[PDB]
């Protein structure tokens, strides 16, 4: 094939990116986030409880209303981090861009309201490989490349950072390409550990001149649901105190006049050196001595097999174009415009 669509994103205070996807006949509409650390597809169902305020707050599908839907039935429950959700498998024509697919998905019957309450998303689009997903279900991008028709088996992520009062593109995502008009240069491509999970290989991790963590190597999940920069407690302790950062319940705080002399933080991928300026890392929304501001940056303790592992989320992803690359097993970076 020769196919390269692009789906456009909605950027909610470069914490939340979410597009559209139709599920059914005619197409039901869900906001969902398209995640590089997760492999199944779900979306909230009608015959979840209104007890679960998420479900009162988010759009529902409602099979009954498809005549391609088709049943099965089948529990499913997805782990995260923050918690989990539940619900049943369905199949049904899911349409992305200009690609549409007969797709397996969890419709999900309980959405607590920690986190899902502060979701302007609806579901999650899991980009991840089929070693990842719960139940085996065969991931989207699996079944997109089963039709012969994206130009090449990668997807491409693009973060903008956000505008206010402007109606600058928010995000977009390419399937089957890249899009040239957000990249600077040339593409530098990293391997991947093993199949199955977008992570690589990382060297080293900088403040400024010395390189403060991970000088005998870790792991970098590249992951487009990640709204910050994550890594081991270890690692975040130690390069908080390096930065002179505050902890609070939430958050990792400097007072907002000392942001922009906040020294770079550089991350050693591929041989080369990927430098995040303070001006990359910290929400400045004021410069007053009075006040402190929230770096993009925080601890998440990830547990085998995954992890320990280094998250590269939407603080990296906002300065690196990324490129998914399915058939050669890598990731390509380039400079984000
Ligand atoms: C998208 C999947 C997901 C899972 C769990 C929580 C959230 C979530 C939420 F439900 C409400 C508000 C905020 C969030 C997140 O901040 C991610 C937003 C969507 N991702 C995005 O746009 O990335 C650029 C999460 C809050 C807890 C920590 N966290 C994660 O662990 C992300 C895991 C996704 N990869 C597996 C982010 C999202
Ligand atoms: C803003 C303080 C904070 C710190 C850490 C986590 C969270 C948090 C949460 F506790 C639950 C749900 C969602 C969130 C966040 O989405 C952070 C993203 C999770 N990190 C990640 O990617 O982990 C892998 C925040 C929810 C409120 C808005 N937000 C901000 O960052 C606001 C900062 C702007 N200040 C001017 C995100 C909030
Ligand atoms: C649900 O999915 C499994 C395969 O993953 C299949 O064996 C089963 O028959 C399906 N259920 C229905 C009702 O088709």
């Amino acid at each position: 094939g020769n196919t390269t669509s692009s789906v456009i994103l909605t950027n909610y205070m470069d914490t939340q990116y979410y597009g559209e996807i139709g599920i059914g006949t005619p197409p039901q509409t869900f906001k969902v986030v398209f995640d590089t650390g997760s492999s199944n597809v779900w979306v909230p169902s009608s015959k979840c409880s209104r007890l679960y305020t998420a479900c009162v707050y988010h759009k529902l599908f409602d099979a009954s209303d498809s005549s391609s839907y088709k049943h099965n039935g089948t529990e499913l429950t997805l782990r995260y981090s923050t918690g989990t959700v539940s619900g049943f498998l369905s199949q049904d024509i899911i349409t992305v861009g200009g690609i549409t697919v007969t797709q397996m998905f969890g419709e999900v019957t309980e959405m607590p309201a920690l986190p899902f309450m502060l979701a302007e998303f609806d579901g999650v689009v899991g980009m991840g490989f089929i070693e990842q997903a719960i139940g085996r279900v065969t991931p989207i991008f699996d079944n997109i490349i089963s039709q012969g028709v994206l130009k090449e088996d990668v997807f491409s992520f693009y973060y903008n950072r956000d505008s206010e009062n402007s109606q600058s593109l928010g995000g977009q995502i390419v399937l089957g390409g890249s899009d040239p008009q957000h990249y600077e240069g040339n593409f530098h491509y990293i391997n991947l550990i093993k199949t199955g999970v977008w992570q690589i290989q990382m060297k080293g991790v900088s403040v400024g001149s010395s390189t403060l963590l991970c000088e005998d190597g870790c792991l970098a999940l590249v992951d487009t649901g990640a709204s910050y920069i994550s890594g081991s407690t270890s690692s975040i302790e130690k390069l908080m105190e390096a930065l002179g950062a505050k902890k609070r319940l939430f958050d990792y705080v400097v007072k907002c006049n000392e942001g922009p002399t906040l020294p770079d933080i550089s991350f050693h991928l591929g041989g080369k050196e990927y430098t995040l300026t303070s001006a990359d890392y910290v929400f400045q929304e004021s410069y007053s001595s009075k006040k402190l501001c929230t770096l993009a940056i925080h601890a998440m303790d990830i547990p085998p097999p995954t992890g320990p592992t280094w998250a590269l989320g939407a603080t990296f992803i906002r300065k690196f174009y990324t490129e998914f690359d399915r058939r050669n097993n890598r990731i390509g970076f380039a400079l984000a415009r």
